[PDB]
């Protein structure tokens, strides 16, 4: 049992997500609910400093959240983090709003690119967790999520 064990950061996938359309501005308004898997394998405790992460579609960044002072987490624990990201698709990209609103299709489904880095300090240092994993998503319609 060598330590110092890295945090251990597995992106689980998208909880919820919640569409809204401006016709006149032709815009997708994409509301995505992340969850996110914090995993500490060592015997003492350490502090998640800050969590950022950025939505990306069409290797183009549509949303970002930053969250401050997240929890500290206990020695063998792990804790299950859910974070939102407003997203907007527009403006150069306006033409995802005829896709997403199209009716010959029943589903709409699209690639997103999520990226997110966890920042953990231990014993006077500071870890950087970074991960890039991509995400289906349907823009089509609302993702609910009731236990
Ligand atoms: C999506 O997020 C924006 C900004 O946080 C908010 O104004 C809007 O009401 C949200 N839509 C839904 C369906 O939650
Ligand atoms: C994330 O953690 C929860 C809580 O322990 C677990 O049930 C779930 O299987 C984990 N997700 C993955 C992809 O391992
Ligand atoms: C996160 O926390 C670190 C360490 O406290 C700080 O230096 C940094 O400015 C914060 N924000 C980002 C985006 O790293
Ligand atoms: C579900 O999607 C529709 C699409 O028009 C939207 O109007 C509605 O607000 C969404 N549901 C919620 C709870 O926001």
């Amino acid at each position: 049992a060598a330590q110092p064990r890295s945090i251990d950061v597995k992106y689980i996938g998208v909880k919820s997500a919640y569409v809204s359309y401006d016709v006149q501005k032709r815009t997708i308004y994409l509301n995505i609910t992340n969850t996110l898997n914090i995993t500490n394998n060592n015997y003492y405790s350490v502090e998640v400093e800050n969590i950022t992460a950025q939505v990306q579609f069409s290797k183009t960044v549509i949303g970002k959240a930053r969250l401050n002072n997240i929890t500290i987490i206990g020695p063998l624990d792990m804790k299950q983090i859910d974070y939102t990201v407003p997203t907007v698709i527009a403006e150069e990209m306006s033409y995802m709003y005829d896709f997403c609103t199209l009716i010959s299709i029943k589903v709409h489904n699209i690639v997103l690119m999520m990226q997110v880095t966890v920042t953990t300090t231990y014993f006077g240092h500071s870890e950087q967790i970074s991960q890039e994993r991509y995400q289906y998503v349907d823009c089509g319609r609302n993702t609910t999520y009731q236990l």
